[PDB]
């Protein structure tokens, strides 16, 4: 299993604009287009992202391309962030995927706000960090996905995705 496979299970693939779990316009593999309510502002963002008039639908190829860019951006955001980098540096390969996953979904700023849990991951106190991440809006809003990420951090294995 790897970060790409992990995120492809968590996000799914939609080739037509859709709405995320919170209502935002998304397309592809979890690619947020815009937070605005306007389908049109979203169609515009989509065209800008794809380089073509898209009339709201993209190919699998275009979706994968956006996905590749977003994972790369997820990783570079983490390495550039003063709060995240040291957490990342400290983790094994599996748990690193888990943190990239969180950054992909909530952005660097958001993950950066899990100060107490980050501190416990850094200390390798898995069970406590898992308990702490569970009292978050994140956990309460997308519980199944969050349980998967949380178990990956607790255990260090891909079990939850198998
Ligand atoms: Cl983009
Ligand atoms: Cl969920």
């Amino acid at each position: 299993m790897n970060i790409f496979e992990m995120l492809r299970i968590d996000e799914g693939l939609r080739l037509k604009i859709y709405k995320d779990t919170e209502g935002y316009y998304t397309i592809g593999i979890g690619h947020l287009l815009t937070k605005s309510p306007s389908l049109a502002a979203a169609a515009a963002a989509a065209a800008a992202a794809i380089g073509r008039n898209t009339n709201g639908v993209i190919t699998k190829d275009e979706a994968e391309k956006l996905f590749n860019q977003d994972v790369d951006a997820a990783v570079r955001g983490i390495l550039r962030n003063a709060k995240l980098k040291p957490v990342y540096d400290s983790l094994d390969a599996v748990r690193r995927a888990a943190l990239i996953n969180m950054v992909f979904q909530m952005g660097e700023t958001g993950v950066a706000g899990f100060t107490n849990s980050l501190r416990m991951l850094q200390q390798k106190r898995w069970d406590e960090a898992a308990v702490n991440l569970a009292k978050s809006r994140w956990y309460n809003q997308t519980p199944n996905r969050a349980k998967r990420v949380i178990t990956t951090f607790r255990t260090g294995t891909w079990d939850a995705y198998k």
